[PDB]
């Protein structure tokens, strides 16, 4: 590993996204900020609320600049409201540098801020096609590339305990590394192999092929990426196209099928307990997705466990079993590779080359039965129009 100060610089868990340290102003106020490859922009929380302990105070900052300018960002399920300007930005375990980025001071928001969550703001790290309230307000990393040496280019190894984690446990647990720069060669086992950025706006990726236990979804491979699939550490599960999860959810049923399980579970709403170790990892399958390869009719594969898209929760009677929920849900915006398929990889965002690189992560949990995989390459034909267009 070569990137030492960087390396175990986030904390975190699935359910609540993962962070890393960052200080904004002049003198530097220090904020836990979420690491979102499905944003582009930088927004910290500007003013109190109820479930922050700290935030961005403009007046404080000697060297803050207010564009006069305000945003609204609506999303599903939540939005949040703020103001624009500008500020020297750091990360204290990151490149030794000091850059002025965009900020969006956030005044006004819902459910956003999540209680017990530690972040007080969120790192948007994809394009400027979906930056708000356009692409003219540069994102953070294209500010730190165009002003420093750092390299376009940056990497994420996400790591899921395997277990919960209580809130002390939470943040005093390494929850991963990104490497801002580079490729840090510790953090991940077998070689790295990538697939192509479609488009640069979110990371949209082409997926060629799906199977469930080594058996062949079969679907019309534009399917798996209608309208898109995209790579967002910001979204905490695996989340197909509606079409595609009534036939994945389908197939590991069947996979499943020694042990019957309430709907509510393939819902991803109610838990499913077992006694302390007794988790039947091996009655449910392994989920392999195949994406384009760099060169023309090839095609390489990345398989999850369930160790992956089974999300460790507390029971509700804090009791000892082991209890999970099925983290794995359908969308209607496309297929996400949220934080439980990061969870078993070691990701490499090479903006530089336009491309996403994928190996088996050194820290993702399994058993001593399976083992995630990162395996290529497999001939494959017209993967082009695996690709959706409106
Ligand atoms: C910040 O600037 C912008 C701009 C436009 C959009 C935008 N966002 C759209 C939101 C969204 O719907 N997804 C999917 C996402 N990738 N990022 C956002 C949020 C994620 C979480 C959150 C909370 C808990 C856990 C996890 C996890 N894992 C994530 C809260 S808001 C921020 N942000």
């Amino acid at each position: 590993g070569s990137f030492v100060e960087m390396v175990d610089n986030l904390r975190g868990k699935s359910g609540q996204g993962y962070y890393v340290e960052m200080t904004v102003g002049s003198p530097p106020q220090t904020l836990n900020i979420l690491v979102d490859t499905g944003s582009s922009n930088f927004a910290v929380g500007a003013a109190p609320h109820p479930f922050l302990h700290r935030y961005y105070q403009r007046q404080l900052s000697s060297t803050y600049r207010d564009l006069r300018k305000g945003v609204y960002v609506p999303y599903t399920q939540g939005k949040w409201e703020g103001e624009l300007g500008t500020d020297l930005v750091s990360i204290p375990h990151g490149p030794n540098v000091t850059v002025r980025a965009n900020i969006a001071a956030i005044t006004e928001s819902d459910k956003f801020f999540i209680n017990g969550s530690n972040w007080e703001g969120i790192l948007g790290l994809a394009y400027a096609e979906i930056a708000r309230p356009d692409d003219s307000l540069e994102p953070f990393f294209d500010s730190l590339v165009k002003q420093t040496h750092v390299p376009n280019l940056f990497s994420l190894q996400l790591c899921g305990a395997g277990f919960p984690l209580n809130q002390s446990e939470v943040l005093a647990s390494v929850g991963g590394s990104m490497i801002i720069g580079g490729i840090d060669h510790s953090l991940y086992t077998g070689s790295l192999w990538y697939t192509p950025i479609r488009r640069e706006w979110y990371y949209e990726v082409i997926i060629v092929r799906v199977e469930i236990n080594g058996q062949d979804l079969k679907m019309d491979c534009k399917e798996y990426n209608y309208d898109k699939s995209i790579v967002d550490s910001g979204t905490t599960n695996l989340r197909l196209p509606k079409k595609v999860f009534e036939a994945a959810v389908k197939s590991i049923k069947a996979a499943s099928s020694t042990e019957k399980f309430p709907d509510g579970f393939w819902l991803g709403e109610q838990l499913v307990c077992w006694q302390a170790g007794t988790t039947p990892w091996n009655i449910f399958p392994v989920i392999s997705l195949y994406l384009m390869g760099e060169v023309t009719n090839q095609s390489f594969r990345i398989t999850i466990l369930p160790q992956q898209y089974l999300r460790p929760v507390e029971d509700v009677a804090t009791s000892q079993d082991d209890c999970y929920k099925f983290a794995i849900s359908q969308s209607s915006t496309g297929t996400v590779m949220g934080a439980v398929i990061m969870e078993g990889f070691y990701v490499v965002f090479d903006r530089a080359r336009k491309r996403i690189g994928f190996a088996v992560s050194a820290c993702h949990v399994h058993d001593e039965f399976r083992t995630a995989a990162v395996e290529g390459p497999f001939v494959t034909l017209d993967m082009e129009d695996c690709g959706y267009n409106i």
